[PDB]
């Protein structure tokens, strides 16, 4: 597999599991409404979160959606960022984990959710292509090594 086919196969393999990358710039954003919303410990619904930074982001990023914030939001939860609880038949609220309320953490987790997708769909690629992917950029190549690292081999 070259490069073309390995990016369309890991995009295929987080949207089969309900998840989404918006793009370096776009999820960028996204994900700092998130913590903008959550940093301080707010408790949200998926509806209220949602909610919350469609209405942030759609003006500078007019392709947002509901349902592609949905599923943002739902890759953050597959990486288990967030604490959940619940009040029988209020809905569940999401809490940013404390560990992960800063945009540095919040953003490996996410990174990292992303990349054991690609293990779990037998994706083997790169660090560098890995910064190309996530960061439009190839600084982030020893950050996703170090990702890469955690993920396949115990500390």
């Amino acid at each position: 597999q070259n490069p073309q086919q390995l990016s369309a196969n890991l995009w295929a393999a987080v949207r089969a599991r309900g998840c989404q990358f918006l793009g370096p710039a776009m999820q960028e954003e996204a994900l700092k409404l998130v913590l903008l919303a959550l940093e301080d410990g707010s408790a949200l619904s998926r509806k209220v979160l949602v909610l919350f930074v469609v209405q942030r982001l759609e003006p500078r990023f007019p392709q947002a959606s509901k349902t592609s914030i949905g599923h943002v939001v739902q890759l953050l939860y597959r990486a288990s960022c967030f604490k959940v609880t619940k009040r029988d038949e209020d809905s569940s609220l999401m809490q940013l984990k404390e560990e992960f309320r800063s945009y540095e953490a919040l953003r490996r987790e996410h990174d990292a959710q992303i990349v054991h997708i690609a293990m779990e769909a037998g994706l083997r690629i790169s660090p560098e292509q890995w910064s190309s992917l996530l960061y439009g950029d190839l600084a982030h190549k020893s950050h996703m090594q170090s990702i890469i690292d955690k993920l396949q081999s115990p500390e």
